[PDB]
């Protein structure tokens, strides 16, 4: 105590940085974008080569979009199921390594500069099915793992429903489950038993395909972990109407007596559309969900825990307040803001799954409740440099207004590439940006913005692969409020991870400089 | 209620920035550096002109060094008293406004490119005395304010002791109070009464001089406030042995039975000296101070409150642990006592050097901001805390302090490894404007407050350096060149304002 002598080497009693505060960087790249011969990226060789490339840069995070079966436009954010994997990500070459295909069965390569889901489906699906058929017919080690997977209660609580939904959908010629006969529509037990008898093989194959996705995704994840790379997944806030999630959990969505949505999702007039984004997903009956401690949402997060080290929460503002549009409407601009579940949801998640690493996508209309909700759960938010040059110096996306507990992006999958953005940028905004940023040639504008993200105080900086490749507007992943021509971008067939040492070295130099290695 | 509609105005329910988080900037400039004819800067017209200039830039903070009577080398950090003002900062022209001098009594101007304290003393002190004499001899409104000042208990708790110490020091031919005869050394009551009778005039004049400093300083401070400018002072953690503070409060310092120290202050081998800085000040008996709720330190802060909006604490680490030529400091117990006695304070911790865990924890526990200095940022790796990407919000960023060379001076002698680093991190145009590159980097920081020495705004070299640590001669002398007026710095003002606008510090 006060006045007395210290021990010796008091001089070596120095502050030790907290390992959870470690500065880092990463790349945003959806696996559909990998090059290869089967019309779409997959969880095979290119994923592992990408991980190796990423590791060589010093980056320690890979962010993907939702891995759910996408809508027919390719959107991960209107998925056909909330928990299933997109089976067209399954690598045929990896099935050959597993003994479920032979090399001779692999199709002839097709050129596909961009992903066409219908072309990839026709090519891959017969061989995926044939591999699943060999799996369920076999009686050894892999079959034994299939059975563990399917009897595991944290799988079967969603996978059984998904497989029955898919089987009924295969049985019926109908637009959606709204049109289904009453016993199937409302999941009468003897109807489900009848479906099990008449569709037994389809059900066993669907389940086998989910196992194969799981298996291959987990190999990619462990390989990333072996190379010092965390994977950040993405949890879309809404699911599509035509899904097992809505059909099997009707009471938990805002549907009428006949199962039709009263209200659908979106946002009011914004940057991307002067009539708003009319997403058109069904909405959650949050009060009903509260009555069984949000178990559907809890199950979702438990699933995400199993796939990802960390998870982005899409449209995070929607848990404080959400935009609700009448279901008959043709534009989002007529609508009401409604009260979200708030912290009560995250308390339920904590109680059910324990410790989670979540990233709030807090972009959009950010009201006081949104900020307070984010702070109350300790989650980092986002900054996007492409938004930084409207308004004045109080713009939160400007570097000097960044926070430590935050993730900085050059842009997301919703934004144009940096070059594309620069190219159409308003002159007032462009002249601003020239003052803040360190710009050499306009060819390398993407690198100027990348450097600005890396120089930030934000703990994590994430760059889309398109910007590392210096690509233009044609490489944009998604344009919000458009219905066609999205989610198709692929790494050009000529660009290999072997041909990107210059880019790797340049990233590593910037990470070294800004203490992100 | 979950599920319900929100009210109509929901989209406009936007976060309002917290006013206590407001980003700002300022200038470090000691008043001795102002131009003028009397051999030293003062609290007259240049201080007001500087405030007006500073306001036009968008800056909202002015940082000074300690305003105490300095040592004979000019150092504010080995002051002759912890609470008195440096009377050579008194403006003679302001005394003429007050009726205490006439214009005809003012001395002929002397050219002094730098402050010489002996030259300034010989010039100014006789007239300051003559003014103080006219004050104490007068009746009327100014005399009435002198009496209020001296009877105010938050003045007299330090000023009485300071005036008696100075009177005895004037009476005696002695090295220090250690050599004083016992009754004066040890403040025997009948000795102090005797001194009051035999030095009454000196004592009244000393007090009058402190009133005139207070008066002029408070006008400067109220003018700054009217122009939106906060003043940040500074205090050394230690005071010199030969001071009223030690002599009148012996029990509170680490002295033997005869009043001699035993333990003195400093810190080990560092950047500025391979044998360390041996400051040699006496040290606090912290346990004894705890026994009267740290009243000496509390009085000190109360005085700093009176002079400054905010205050830097030099060698803040010394409150967690101090080197005695390592011992346990008083820690948070001291700041709790300050809070209880004075209420809310705005303190800035000088947390520079090799600092230990307890220092960081202490600083965080009282909510005080620490420092980043850009001149230190380019040694070691990317974990260097002075690099912008490692700055914190609750922090004060400097290009450099009064202890560092100017940016141009620093750039000029900089090690090549460090220089090549700095070129990668900073935005540099011409080397002539290296000071502006570093100023821009400070302004772009996430740190809430950025402070730039006036020398760097003027783009000056090593000859304008204020102080070289561990040197005994040639410090504290810099003055703004006689040709540079605040009227003639519009380009510099505009450039600062453009940067503050850009980085949200207006
Ligand atoms: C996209 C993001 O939008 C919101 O934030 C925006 C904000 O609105 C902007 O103003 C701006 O804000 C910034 C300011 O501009 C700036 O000044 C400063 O202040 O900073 C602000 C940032 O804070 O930028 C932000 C961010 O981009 C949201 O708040 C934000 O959460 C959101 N991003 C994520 C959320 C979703 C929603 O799940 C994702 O949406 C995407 O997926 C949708 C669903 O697929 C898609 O909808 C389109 O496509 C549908 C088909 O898939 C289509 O559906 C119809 O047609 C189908 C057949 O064709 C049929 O089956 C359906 O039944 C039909 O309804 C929809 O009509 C169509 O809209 C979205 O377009 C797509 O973006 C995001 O990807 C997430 O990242
Ligand atoms: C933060 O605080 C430090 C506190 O020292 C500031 O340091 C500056 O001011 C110091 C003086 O107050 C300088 O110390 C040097 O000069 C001292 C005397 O001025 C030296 O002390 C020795 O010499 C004096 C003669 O005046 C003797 O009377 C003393 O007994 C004897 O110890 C001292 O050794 C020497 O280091 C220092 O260089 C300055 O940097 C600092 O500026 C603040 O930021
Ligand atoms: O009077 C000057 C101050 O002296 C003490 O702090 C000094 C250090 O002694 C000195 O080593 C140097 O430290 C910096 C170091 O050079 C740099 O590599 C490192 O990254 O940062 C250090 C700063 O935190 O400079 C400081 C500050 O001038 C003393 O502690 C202080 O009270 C005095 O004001």
């Amino acid at each position: 105590s006060v006045g007395e002598d210290f021990p010796s080497e008091y001089e070596q009693w120095l502050p030790v940085p907290d390992p959870e505060s470690r500065r880092r960087a990463g790349v945003l790249l959806h696996p559909t974008s990998f090059r290869g011969p089967h019309g779409i990226g997959d969880l095979g060789e290119e994923a592992f080569r990408f991980i190796d490339w990423l590791h060589s840069t010093g980056c320690s995070v890979w962010q993907v979009l939702p891995l759910v079966p996408p809508d027919e436009g390719g959107s991960p954010y209107a998925g056909q199921d909330a928990n299933c994997g997109n089976t067209l990500l399954i690598s045929l070459d990896e099935l050959v390594k597993d003994g479920l295909l032979i090399k001779d069965e692999l199709p002839q390569p097709i050129d596909a500069d961009s992903v066409n889901y219908q072309t990839a489906n026709k090519l891959k699906s017969p061989l995926i099915t044939k591999a699943a058929k060999r799996l369920i017919d076999g009686n050894g080690e892999l079959k034994s793992k299939l059975l563990d997977f399917r009897n595991d209660p944290s799988i079967s609580c969603w996978l059984e429903d998904a497989a029955y939904f898919a089987a009924i959908d295969n049985t019926l010629n109908a637009y959606s489950w709204f049109e289904w006969p009453e016993p199937l529509k409302n999941r009468h037990l003897s109807a489900l038993e009848a479906i099990y008898e008449s569709q037994k093989e389809f059900i066993d194959l669907f389940i086998a395909k989910q196992f194969l996705f799981q298996r291959q995704w987990q190999k990619v994840r462990e390989y990333a972990r072996r190379q010092g790379v965390d994977i950040m997944g993405d949890m879309p806030i809404y699911v599509g109407y035509h899904s097992a999630d809505v059909w099997a959990n009707k009471k938990h969505f805002l549907l009428n007596k006949k199962g039709f949505p009263l209200l659908v999702s979106g946002v009011p007039p914004d940057l991307f559309s002067e009539t708003g984004q009319l997403w058109g997903s069904p909405l959650y009956d949050w009060k009903a969900m509260e009555s069984d401690q949000y178990s559907w949402w809890v199950n979702r997060i438990r699933r995400a825990q199993d796939l990802y080290d960390e998870c982005r929460i899409d449209h995070f503002r929607g848990f404080a307040g959400f935009w609700a549009v009448p279901s008959e409407a043709k534009v989002a601009m007529v609508g009401r803001w409604k009260v979200g579940p708030g912290k009560s949801l995250f308390d339920a998640i904590s109680k059910g799954v324990g410790k989670i690493k979540i990233i709030a996508e807090d972009l959009g209309v950010i009201t006081k409740d949104v900020v307070e909700l984010r702070k109350s759960i300790g989650a980092p938010g986002m900054a996007v440099l492409q938004f930084a040059f409207g308004g004045g110096a109080d713009n939160p996306h400007l570097p000097h207004n960044h926070e430590v507990n935050q993730v900085v992006y050059s842009g997301t999958h919703d934004n144009d590439t940096i070059r594309g953005w620069w190219d159409t940028l308003d002159q007032e905004e462009k002249s601003k940006a020239m003052k803040y940023l360190s710009i050499a040639g306009e060819d390398d504008i993407s690198w100027s913005v990348i450097q600005a993200a890396f120089s930030s105080t934000a703990q994590t900086a994430i760059i889309p692969m398109q910007d590392i490749l210096g690509l233009g507007s044609s490489a944009r992943m998604n344009t919000p409020a458009t219905e066609v021509g999205n989610w198709g971008w692929r790494i050009p067939s000529s660009t290999s991870f072997d041909n990107l040492e210059t880019e790797s070295d340049r990233l590593r130099d910037l990470l070294s400089l800004y203490g992100r290695l």
